[PDB]
C-alpha cells in the first residue's frame, strides 16, 4: 500500500470520473468532476484531470507514477505549469489529479488556427512565448530540468493559459530510442541539443535550445522542425552546425533569440530568466493590428 498524505488526498466518491483523454503506456488520463475540492467550496465541482495505471502494469509502472507526483509536490505552484491538485491513494488504485487544459496541446492548438474558427495575432503568438518562458524560468528556479520541452508538451487551457506538463517524468536516460516516434509521427530528437543528444549531458542550458526549436514550432504555427529527415541525417546536419530557416512571418530579433537559443557553446545561450525579460518587452512593443 501507499503511505497516506493529507495535504494531498481526496476522498475516492469526490471524484466523477468521465471520458478518457487518451493512454500513455504507462497510463491512461481521464477528464473528471472533483467536488469540493477547494475546502471553503464544498459543493462547487471542479473539472480535472486524472492519472492512474493502466491494466497490466508493473512495480516499475507504479513507482514512476508516484515519483512524478512527489516531483510535484516539491515543485509547487505556478500559472504557467500543470499543477497538482490532489490524489487518491487509499484503498484502490492509484489517481493523481491534476489541473485540466481544456484546450489540448500548443501544437495542436496553433495548427487548429492557422489561416484556412479563430485566428492569432503576432502579440498572442508572442505571449504565447512568453508564458512557456515564465513557466521555464520557474522550473528551472526549482531545479527542475524538463528534459522534452517541447509544443506537444505545453497545455493550453480553456483561459488560453499556456501550461508546460511532463516535466516530473520519470525518464531513465540513455535506455531513449532514439527512432521511435510520437502518435503524430515526428522524432523527438529533433527538439534536444547536441550535448543531451551526443552525450547524454542535460541541462538548463539544453531545454534552452529545446526552447529555440518550441519559439520556431509556435512562429510556424504549429510546424514540424525537419520534416522528412530521419535520424542519421539529423545527427550529420548537426554535426555540421545546420540551423533551421527562419519562418516566414517572424521578425529578425525573434529569429535571433531562436538562434541564440541554438548556440553551439550551452554556455553562451540565452537563460530563461533572460528569455522571459526579453520577452516580455517585445509582448510590449509587437501589434496586434
Ligand atoms: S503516463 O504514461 O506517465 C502519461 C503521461 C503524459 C500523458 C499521458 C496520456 O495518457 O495522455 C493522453 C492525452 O491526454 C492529454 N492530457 C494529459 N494531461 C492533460 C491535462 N492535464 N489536461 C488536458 N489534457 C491532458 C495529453 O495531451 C494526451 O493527448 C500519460
Amino acid at each position: 500500500e501507499l503511505p497516506e498524505d493529507p495535504r494531498w488526498e481526496l476522498p475516492r466518491d469526490r471524484l466523477v470520473l468521465g471520458k478518457p483523454l487518451g493512454e500513455g503506456a504507462f497510463g491512461q488520463v481521464v477528464l473528471a468532476e472533483a467536488i469540493g475540492l477547494d475546502k471553503d467550496k464544498p459543493n462547487r465541482v471542479t473539472k480535472v484531470a486524472v492519472k492512474m495505471l493502466k491494466s497490466d502494469a508493473t512495480e516499475k509502472d507504479l513507482s514512476d507514477l508516484i515519483s512524478e507526483m512527489e516531483m510535484m509536490k516539491m515543485i509547487g505552484k505556478h500559472k504557467n505549469i500543470i499543477n497538482l491538485l490532489g490524489a487518491c491513494t487509499q484503498d484502490g488504485p492509484l489517481y493523481v489529479i491534476v489541473e485540466y487544459a481544456s484546450k489540448g496541446n500548443l501544437r495542436e492548438y496553433l495548427q487548429a488556427r492557422r489561416p484556412p474558427e479563430e485566428q492569432l495575432s503576432s502579440k498572442d503568438l508572442v505571449s504565447c512565448a512568453y508564458q512557456v518562458a515564465r513557466g521555464m524560468e520557474y522550473l528551472a528556479s526549482k531545479k527542475c530540468i524538463h528534459r522534452d520541452l517541447a509544443a506537444r508538451n505545453v497545455l493550453v487551457t480553456e483561459d488560453n493559459v499556456m501550461k508546460i506538463a511532463d516535466f516530473g517524468l520519470a525518464r531513465d536516460i540513455h535506455h531513449i530510442d532514439y527512432y521511435k516516434k510520437t502518435t503524430n509521427g515526428r522524432l523527438p530528437v529533433k527538439w534536444m541539443a547536441p550535448e543531451a543528444l551526443f552525450d547524454r549531458i542535460y541541462t538548463h542550458q539544453s531545454d534552452v535550445w529545446s526552447f529555440g526549436v518550441l519559439l520556431w514550432e509556435i512562429f510556424t504555427l504549429g510546424g514540424s522542425p525537419y520534416p522528412g529527415v530521419p535520424v542519421e541525417e539529423l545527427f550529420k546536419l548537426l554535426k555540421e552546425g545546420h540551423r533551421m530557416d527562419k519562418p516566414s512571418n517572424c521578425t529578425n530579433e525573434l529569429y535571433m533569440m531562436m538562434r541564440d537559443c541554438w548556440h553551439a557553446v550551452p554556455s553562451q545561450r540565452p537563460t530563461f530568466k533572460q528569455l522571459v525579460e526579453d520577452l516580455d518587452r517585445i509582448v510590449a512593443l509587437t501589434s496586434n493590428q
